[PDB]
RNA sequence: GGAUUGACAGAUUGAGAGCUCUUUCUUGAUUUUGUGGGUGGUGGUGCAUGGCCGUUCUUAGUUGGUGGAGUGAUUUGUCUGC
C-alpha cells in the first residue's frame, strides 16, 4: 500500500534508517542492517537490480516500486522548502531502511503481508 | 548508478603535510563551481573620526546674566595701588 510506505520512510528519516544510494545499502545488507529495501525496475541495464537481489538472498523482505524519481521525491532526500517541489531532478533508485523506529498498524499489516508472498 | 570528504604505503616534500601525484579504498548532502552578498585583515588614511593621553600651561587664567560706553567688531565687570 501506498501509505506504509511513506509512513516507514518518514520513521527512517527521523531516526536517520535510510540508506539512500546502493553502496551504503549493499553495506547495510551485508551487515545485519538493513531492515527493508524498495528498488525500481526502471534501471538501464539492470545490474544494479540483480546485484541487489543477489544480496538480498544473503534482511530479506523487498519492495519493487517503480519510478525512481518519484521514489527519491517521496522517499524525503528533497529539502522540500516550498509545498511544491523546488528541486529540478533528484532520484534514488534504491532505499534501505535499518531503523523501523515507530510502528503503525497498516504498516507492520503490509509488511507481514509481503513476506508471506 | 556519488554534490563530496578523508587516507596506509611509496614518489614529492623539511617534515610522520593524502600538500601534489602512483594506484585504489573510505565518506555520506554538512558540502563542491558560478552570482549576489558577507566576513577576516598589527592593509592605507590619526590630514575623515571617537576614546585616551601629551602639549600650549604649573602657569592663573576664563566665562556668560541685567547694567554703562561704543554705529560697530568689541569693551567695563576681569582695575590705580599694596
Ligand atoms: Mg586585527
Ligand atoms: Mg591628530
Ligand atoms: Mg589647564
Ligand atoms: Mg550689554
Ligand atoms: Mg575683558
Amino acid at each position: 500500500i501506498e501509505d506504509a510506505l511513506k509512513v516507514v520512510l518518514r520513521t527512517s528519516l527521523v531516526h536517520d534508517g535510510l540508506a539512500r544510494g546502493l553502496r551504503e545499502s549493499a553495506k547495510a545488507l551485508t551487515r545485519g542492517e538493513g531492515q527493508l529495501a524498495v528498488l525500481v525496475e526502471s534501471v538501464t541495464e539492470e545490474a544494479i537490480s540483480k546485484l541487489v537481489q543477489g544480496l538480498a538472498t544473503e534482511n530479506v523482505p523487498l519492495i519493487k516500486v517503480a519510478d525512481a524519481k518519484q521514489l527519491g521525491e517521496w522517499a524525503g532526500l528533497g529539502k522540500i522548502d516550498r509545498d511544491g517541489n523546488a528541486r529540478k531532478v533528484v532520484g534514488a533508485s534504491v532505499v534501505v531502511v535499518k531503523n523501523w523506529g515507530a510502528d503503525t498498524q497498516e504498516r507492520e499489516i503490509l509488511l507481514e503481508h509481503f513476506s508471506q508472498q
